[PDB]
DNA sequence: AGCTCGATTTTT
DNA sequence: GCAGAATCGCCC
């Protein structure tokens, strides 16, 4: 059975009405796409703020009545975004800068893109779609829509039925909803003005939804793309070719020696993405716990509305590095330029990037001239990235562009220039600005652009095979410890790591490396480490014994291990931001094109173009090519998806009489029903892989991986102890003037150590020899290029260096993945001019005065030494990928794929990337403790006693049991009964009489009840024949 | 290059050469020369990036910059030395 | 099962579907545990070859010509073997057989 | 392609009566039409 | 019809046909029996 | 009446 | 500039 079969009958969508007197307008604005002067905006679908608790995201939509006595059902999930269209001026903007709507309109025309064309009717008047008696001036109005019928919403083909109203609680607010049905549920017809239409809603969808999907296919005719997606949903056209006539090609493709085959492969890849991406998006999805806004942990310490709004702004700053990476990276998914041809045979066709290519003129599928190109334009100068390229990245949408500018306001400036206040009072205030007229100089988009200028990418016209950058939610099962997926199943490497954390818990160390007791001095600092080393070395033995007795070939299984990350294919798993809708949809469309390239090439090699145009060639071949794609794209190493049949159990269902409801009368009927579609394609994950071990086989590469063995002078300060020797410096050397770095570098060259005024000399001579000894042992043995920050990472490094040595892996460093994690900080506002608002600024002295008392929130990324603990917190991720394709082994002739982790392009992305083969990076933000929520003492006494008695050998245990009881219970031991003693001793309950006789001697000898006094009394107060 | 790459290179060039003396005052003077009054709010995440390979030094740099900030001298390399330079047992090991 | 007959006769149903079904068969019948076959491209090296003048030979006169030549078909499907298997060991698992 | 059983009592007297024995007819070609 | 060149019809069939191989083990035994 | 089996090459 | 890989599931 499946989630589709289990979903209930219902409408095609809803109109929600929220009361303006009580609804939390400033909270929704922080999650919205509002610009100054808007008439519509987008917000996320969330239980407890935009829909009621218990909203069903999966439904069977009643969409057609073939006659008045039969219904047809379509299984579909909801669309991720909600569109706010009535009284939308009541929701605050996310960004204060003026003039965005005209800037978007001008820039859409120079790139040759299609603007929204309105229907010849007026928009529906409030009295047509409002419930009876509600005042239109008192409410905010918004649409929630199913993924299969959203083009029908755009085209004005839905009907609202106000008599079928339902009253619903949305957080605190008493709200109302009205259902939407497709006009095909009325076979006798309804009048054309009785259908629901809003021109501001349709224009918002054109810009914020469909234009970015057109950019992902390299199509300019957005309105024709919407028409062909509607007919594909309503008339089952998935196996019919449809996008090829809308395609356009650059001069590098038209001048190519293989141009005829390239035009067919580029066209067929786009056709397949349009066939399969909508089907996977419409499928039934799991409901994440992050969809419930009132259980979000981030609000837990908040009191009142101001604290809740300030908590949402901190939440948004933690997501900003994902959004700014997709703007600053030269190889961003937003800058994909098309397909080109060389690489090995299956890699020979590949995806290209470049904004210079995107400016050029084009030719149609019949080699005739099409778009004529744009020559380019500001403060970044000639041939460089300009504000128009940011408008192109935002799909010419003022709603998307406003939310991009809001995320860019968290970014630091990096000068490669006028002072900020002399720019804001100077050139930003000029009447020549086409955005603010100089009347809003501190928040203007041109001021933000001037500040971030040296971080934007270069403008490229080349055709090289590079990785592209993707963003989204991670899946459930990531393998990102030092040896990745090594022994993941059959003890398992997962179980080995759980055993080590249990040993570290007995030493007083938690899963994040925090101590229950900090080291007191030199002896305690040495003792702390020697116990961890002994605990790791004990677990290596028990593991190597398991591999030996089972004859497992672990020595060859190390050679083939990979790091693995899962990219989720659920649209509801993404973070609650409308920009992540576009980043997810464009990542999916790009991955489906890149997977399809060799499938199209092999079919065309067998069925050549012979001078046909792609629309002519596809007319015969496309139905067969769909079936090859379904067989060869899925379960072949990147994409996983499950096919299923959807069934409805009852022959009829309880539904309102829609003919009576159109006339205002409400009552039920048991309408006969059947499914209009049976097959569903449920998407699961996209899988990303990185190879762990370099084997020395590729002789060109060795110099990047090779392990040196000679005795360096940096061996202590670049060794395993330096971070701890710094963290504990004030406890090791009380009141010393020396830096920790100089103290240990002086020791590393002069062999001497300072002894505090009352402390003992030989205690410090031992500390020095511990540091020296372990640092030289690490210099010899280590193949993991990390300086560990905490005892858990120190322990895990020691463990994995032992396994690699047993495998004979000693000549090379292993590959590393490092996580870049956002840290949010408050700074003085002097260089962050947007805190001043739409305020007029008259002089640099007034700018300096007004900023002198103010602070700005900013974000930077910090490198973690331990990606696997971040992956346990279910992170939002951003990473580079190339999809490589290769033949099977053992004489097989099929094609298999891997999505391999690559590199970021462009020097503005992050300062930690500024200069490798052997280190790669991922950006990660955790969701546990932000949007998703994370014994009796007599059981613990009992466990600790069974742990003593099961280990004590060659001595009688009663004194060590009595000391543990006197420690845990003190004076309460004086009356310990036999029934209590027998329970606490557990398996060893036979010992009870000897324990109670011993406790009576402590009670009667008049010493106090403490473990120190118990030993002092007991330790102050044989014949043995051998047997055959 | 970005200017933060040039500050970082100049600090790694000092720390890799300074011998027989503790380097924190010579690092603090190079920061006060390159950033002036902007040192008064230098965060640990910025300080760790600028120190590069030697990021362990960051706590001692920030404790030193707070003494310049609170003693009320102006942010220049000449005043920094004039304050800092106005304001042991050692056993040998086998 | 994915493309049902819906009361069509087989010649009507095959008119739409057969070109796709050929490609499924080539992908799913070969190297899957019974039949093995190798696909190959056939090429001729020379642009002309030594052949008799067939117009003269029809009239009884015999002499040679270097006629220009090209292949009318390029793909070839070379069959190899059909494989027959028989299990050696009964493992005791199917309790009806013991 | 799993090896099976012959049907019909006229095929060969050695087949006249199992799970655990199967038969094939074989005639050699080395020393008849091909040289050793 | 005609049989192919590579048949595996000793008592354990295709057991250890490639990696010593079961074919090599049978060749060793025939050499001992020759002595 | 009459197992279960992810598959290809290798080729002695 | 920036390896190589037959693949699916399983989830302790
Ligand atoms: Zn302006």
């Amino acid at each position: 059975d499946n989630l589709g079969s289990q979903s209930q009958p219902g409408p095609c969508g809803y109109i929600y009405f929220y009361p303006l007197a009580t609804y939390p307008l400033r909270e929704v604005a922080t999650l919205g796409t509002g610009y100054a002067g808007h008439r519509c905006l987008t917000v996320p679908l969330l239980c407890g703020i935009t829909v009621e608790p218990g909203f069903s995201i999966n439904v069977k939509a009643l969409h057609r009545r073939p006659d008045p006595n039969c219904g047809l059902l379509r299984a579909t999930s909801y669309h991720r975004d909600i569109y706010v269209f009535h009284n939308a001026h009541m929701v605050p903007p996310i960004f204060e800068g003026p003039g965005l709507e005209a800037l978007c309109g001008e820039t859409r025309e120079v790139f040759g893109y299609d603007a929204y064309s309105a229907l010849p009717r007026e928009s529906s008047k409030p009295g047509d779609f409002f419930p009876e008696g509600l005042d239109p001036s008192a409410y905010l109005g918004a649409v929630a829509i199913t993924e299969a019928f959203k083009e029908r919403l755009y085209s004005g083909n839905l009907v609202a039925i106000p008599s079928l109203k339902q009253e619903v609680a949305v957080g605190q607010s008493a709200s109302v909803r009205v259902p939407l049905y497709d006009k095909e549920v009325f076979p006798e017809g309804v009048p054309q003005l009785r259908q629901f239409y809003n021109s501001d809603l349709s224009r918002c969808m054109h810009e914020a939804l469909y234009t970015g999907l057109a950019q992902a296919l390299r199509v300019r005719r957005v309105g024709k793309l919407v028409e062909l997606l509607e007919k594909q949903s309503l008339q089952d056209q998935a196996k019919v070719a449809k996008v090829a006539p809308l395609k356009e090609f650059p001069a590098s493709t038209i001048s190519h020696p293989d141009s005829g085959a390239l035009m067919i492969v580029d066209s067929a890849a786009c056709e397949l993405a349009v066939s399969y991406a909508p089907a996977m998006l419409e499928a039934s999805h799991e409901t994440p716990a992050s969809l419930n806004y009132d259980s979000w942990p981030l609000f837990a310490d908040c009191e009142g509305p101001e604290a809740r709004v300030a908590a949402l702004h901190r939440y948004n700053a933690s997501l900003a590095p994902h959004v700014s990476t997709q703007i600053f990276a030269t190889n961003s998914v937003l800058y994909v330029s098309g397909v080109s041809k060389s690489e090995s045979l299956f890699n020979s066709f590949y995806m290209t990037h470049g904004l210079g290519t995107l400016q050029e003129g084009t030719w149609d599928p019949c080699r005739r001239p099409c778009f004529s190109g744009w020559g380019g334009p500001g403060t970044n100068g000639p041939g460089n990235y300009a504000v128009e390229h940011l408008v192109y990245a935002a799909s010419f949408s003022p709603n998307l562009l406003a939310r991009y500018a809001y995320y860019l306001q968290f970014c630091q400036g990096q000068k490669s220039v006028p002072e900020t206040g002399s720019y804001v009072a100077g050139a930003a205030a000029s009447p020549m600005c086409s955005l603010c007229e100089g009347r809003a100089p501190a928040v203007c988009l041109n001021t933000l652009f001037f500040r971030l200028r040296d971080r934007f990418p270069p403008v490229m016209s080349t055709q090289r095979r590079d990785p592209y950058v993707i963003s989204g939610a991670s899946g459930s099962y990531n393998e990102t410890d030092f040896l990745g997926n090594f022994l993941n199943f059959i003890y398992t490497y997962w179980q080995l790591n759980q055993n080590l954390l249990e040993r570290l818990s007995r030493l007083g160390i938690d899963a994040e490396g925090k101590l229950e007791k900090e080291p007191h001095g030199p002896r305690d600092f040495v003792k702390m480490f020697k116990d961890v080393d002994a605990a790791v070395d004990a677990e290596v033995v028990q593991f190597m014994n398991s591999m030996a007795k089972n004859n497992i070939t672990y020595k060859d299984l190390v050679k083939s291990c990979y790091h693995v990350m899962q990219y989720s294919c659920n649209p509801f798993a993404q973070p609650a931001c409308p920009i992540f809708t576009q980043l997810f949809y464009r990542s999916l469309l790009t991955i489906l094109q890149d997977i399809s390239l060799p499938i199209c090439m092999c079919y065309e090699n067998d069925n050549p173009g012979l001078g046909q145009s792609p629309p002519e060639w596809l007319k015969g071949h496309y139905q067969t090519l769909c079936t090859n794609f379904r067989s060869l794209a899925i379960d072949k190493g990147v994409l996983t998806a499950k096919e299923a049949k959807v069934v409805h159990g009852e022959p009829t269902c309880d539904l309102p009489d829609l003919d009576a409801a159109l006339q205002g009368r409400v009552y039920g009927r048991r309408l006969p029903v059947r499914m209009s579609k049976v097959l569903m394609l449920c998407p699961r994950n996209i899988k990303i892989k990185n190879r762990v071990v370099f084997t020395g086989e590729n002789a060109a590469l060795q110099n990047s991986f090779i392990k040196s063995t000679t005795r360096r002078e940096n061996y202590i300060i670049n060794g395993p102890y330096m971070k701890f020797l710094n963290t504990y410096h004030k406890t090791l050397f009380p009141d010393t003037k020396l830096s920790s770095l100089y103290l240990w570098h002086n020791f590393s060259r002069r062999r001497s150590v300072p002894v505090p005024s009352g402390a003992s000399a030989e205690e410090y001579s031992d500390l020095a020899l511990f540091v020296d000894g372990g640092s030289r042992a690490h210099e010899e043995s280590n193949v993991i290029d990390v300086v560990p920050g905490n005892l858990v990472t120190y322990a895990k490094q020691r463990l994995n260096n032992a396994i690699l040595k047993a495998c004979g892996q000693t000549q090379f460093y292993i590959s590393l993945i490092q996580g870049l994690v956002p840290r949010t900080q408050s700074v003085p506002a002097r260089d962050y001019p947007h805190v001043l608002g739409t305020r007029a600024v008259e002089s640099a002295a007034a700018y300096a005065e007004a900023t002198s008392s103010l602070t700005a929130t900013t974000v930077v990324c910090a490198a973690t030494d331990c990606l696997s603990q971040v992956c346990k917190a279910r992170p939002v991720v951003t990473l580079p990928v190339t999809i490589n394709k290769y033949t099977g082994v053992n004489g097989n002739n099929q094609i298999f794929q891997a999505g391999n982790l690559g590199y970021f392009m462009g020097r503005g992305v992050d300062r930690n990337l500024l200069q490798s083969m052997r280190k790669k990076f991922v950006f990660a933000t955790p969701t546990l403790g932000l949007t998703v929520k994370r014994t009796y003492e007599i059981e613990n006494i009992r466990a600790g006693l069974e742990a003593i008695i099961s280990q004590k050998q060659e001595e009688d245990c009663v004194f060590d049991v009595v000391c543990n009881l006197v420690d845990a219970m003190g004076e309460a031991c004086a009356s310990l009964t036999r029934d209590d003693a027998e329970y606490l001793l557990g398996r060893f309950s036979v010992l009870a009489d000897s324990v109670l006789e011993t406790l009576a001697t402590i009670a009667s000898s008049g010493i106090e009840w403490t473990a120190e006094a118990a030993r002092d009394f007991l330790e102050g107060v044989d014949n043995f024949i051998s047997v055959a």
